[PDB]
């Protein structure tokens, strides 16, 4: 039997964290307890009132399938937070509903790249923005950012690297994995080149956009000059509202380009889970930027965040870019790189870093070569302070011997 | 200004009459609704409360990508008790509905230019998914008079070396036909001559099925288990449509392939639905009494139906043995003419004659690729049913004149 495989699903890379995930277990697996900040998901429960809502669905039979494109009242909720929020015009038939935005996002590649396009993804990036790319058989061009820039692109490398097939370009604010907000005037200088190329499109991932910390504010780039008619914006559920495990996201764009991944997820999944649903509708029932409930979540982060810097900031041989969102820091720790650790060898990149960290001190963190940028680790604050206090001391003891 | 894969996909040809059926029930019009592609009946009371209890204790959080653990072990013991099937918990993939399960696995193993081999009537999905895999659609008709299923004669006139997958649905939407072991059996010896031809076997009907009508997974058969993709699911059986939660067993290999699309396309399925799926697998051998009860009145169903419309002239009927669909070949009537409505030729023109004429909603044969039938939903309770044939009966009677 030949069990050849596609080139598209032989493209996709081996998994740069599957390492450390492994360890883990084996570590435990025997008599070790292990510090986990390798998560990108809220430690927080469900809000109340939306578990309700998602139980109430249950029980009233709301159990069958939903339209493609989501329950209209739910899509109808979704423009009235995007007009609230983010300033921003859409109908209802310009939404489309997935199983969380990972699928909004692979929906919105698919539908606008041809083959030979190029994606324009800026480093550190979220994992999957390449893998997209390259299941539409585009090409990722991916562009480094610097930590001393709080990793932000460079509109000058932007413009250098712009060709006849740039399609796409990707921006996560704030960022997965460096916790990093794009100013508005930043965006706007990044917008007025984008208007210059008429193929250039931008896919906005703003899932993260309530997790931010005053005085740091989110800005759509559809609300930018010209960006309207240009921009694939995504928001959704899991991070704002503790709501990874119940797969809500969403895509709100141009008419002509909903209508294609609304097609494409016809094939894919349809309608997203009638009870997920019901539940977003109550999320966004909480009012603007989830009220006091999200409210109590975001002060919970910034002291662990505030926390997290403070107590690693001063521990010779680290960087930092202070985060102003999300609730990743992603930390420069390569000035140890070179090092040989007793029982374990030689540290000299994020990868051999991150498994010492896990494998002599019981601390699992992610390589930011995961992320496109070996100088980094990617470490969690969605836990407790308690377990914050106690990975802070860990991490101290094992540089220690490193110098 | 699009992909050209993107562009290649059809557009539904359904939602003309669904949305026509459900204005004119919003507008004071009572429509029976005979279109739909899911049970009547609620969730089984066992199997929400576990979804209930899964959002009460916090099971909010991502799951593994491929399941979690528990969900993959019992989706592995029903396969073994119920199809005489050994998988290993790293063969099976659990997503957000079994449709996405297809999806995966035709683009996992079709490459650019292989072809997919689809027997028509078939389900719309299975050629869209296709093209999506810059795969080729190659479909097989089969004829009513063969209860829909293929002729092997007519699959390996089919067959070349660029088939690379064949995809078998029974029970099947939209026939309710089932394939029996010997034309299985059959099947897969005409199979075993190609090394590069795959299964799909799309199982997702499988306990809805009439004794004696018995349900053969073709991972089975001698030599098939190293190249078939079994996908099944909780939508159909369990009445979970809305949940969204499928699976697919097959080959390490392969399912390994389509766990890495997996994480790509949408991470692991929904926490609540997966504890749902162990609830409903709890339950017990082939559902236990709360499925029993299902396909009990399923059966008085379709019986009622075969036998009423059966006895309408100029209308063909198979033989369904499972799922709650029927076929209906009104052909007959093509060429006639409806007051007020004008010619009636083709299985959209008769479908839309139903609806706006006599307030019975069904699906165009076209949709599933055969214009010579429509389809008929018998997930509804056996009264309407009971008024939708005698609709049925008066809409004919003045066309056959
Ligand atoms: C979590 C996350 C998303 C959305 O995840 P879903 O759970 O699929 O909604 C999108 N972008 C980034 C960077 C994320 O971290
Ligand atoms: C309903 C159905 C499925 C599975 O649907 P999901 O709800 O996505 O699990 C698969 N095949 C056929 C033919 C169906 O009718
Ligand atoms: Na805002
Ligand atoms: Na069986």
């Amino acid at each position: 039997v030949d069990m050849s495989l596609s080139p598209r699903v032989q493209s996709l890379k081996p998994s740069k964290t599957m390492v450390i995930t492994d360890l883990a277990a084996t570590l435990v697996q025997s008599g070790v307890p292990v510090i986990r900040l390798a998560a990108g998901e809220p430690d927080f429960d469900t809000p109340k009132v939306v578990a309700e809502a998602g139980i109430n669905a249950i029980r009233e039979g709301f159990t069958r399938y939903t339209l493609n494109a989501g329950i209209t009242e739910l899509r109808e909720a979704i423009c009235r937070k995007l007009k609230e929020e983010n300033g921003l015009s859409y109908a209802p038939d310009q939404i489309l509903v997935s199983n969380g935005a990972k699928q909004s996002l692979l929906q919105a590649v698919l539908a606008v790249c041809s083959p030979g396009d190029e994606v324009i993804i800026p480093a550190p990036y979220w994992v999957s923005y390449t893998e997209q790319a390259r299941l539409a058989d585009a090409t990722p061009v991916v562009i480094p950012t610097k930590i001393s820039n709080n990793f932000l692109l460079d509109p000058k490398d932007l413009e250098s690297k712009l060709t006849e097939k740039s399609r796409l370009l990707i921006l996560c604010s704030p960022s997965n994995p460096t916790g990093s907000v794009y100013p508005k005037s930043l965006l706007e200088e990044i917008a007025r080149i984008i208007a210059k190329h008429p193929r250039l499109l931008v896919l906005s991932d703003e899932i993260y956009e309530h997790i931010i910390y005053a005085p740091a504010t989110h800005t759509s780039f559809a609300s930018l000059p010209d960006m309207y008619e240009r921009t694939l914006t995504v928001n959704g559920f899991s991070k704002a509202f503790a709501m990874t495990g119940w797969r809500l996201g969403y895509l709100a764009g141009p008419k002509h380009i909903v209508a294609a991944c609304s097609k494409l997820q016809g094939q894919v999944s349809s309608g997203a889970s009638s009870i997920a649903q019901k539940a977003g509708v109550a999320a966004l029932g909480l009012g603007k930027a989830g009220g006091e409930t999200v409210a109590e979540m975001v002060k919970a982060y910034r002291e662990r965040r505030d926390f997290l810097v403070k107590s690693l900031g001063d521990i010779k041989g680290v960087k930092i870019s202070e985060p102003q969102g999300a609730f990743y820091l992603f930390i420069d720790f390569s000035a140890y790189y070179g090092s040989e650790a007793e029982g374990f060898g030689l540290i000299n990149d994020s990868s051999s870093l991150a498994l010492y960290f896990l494998d002599k001190f019981q601390v699992a963190m992610v390589p930011g070569d995961a992320f496109g940028d070996d100088s980094c680790i990617r470490i969690s604050y969605a836990t407790s302070l308690d377990v914050l206090q106690a990975a802070v001391e860990k991490i101290r003891k094992a540089l220690e011997p490193l110098r």
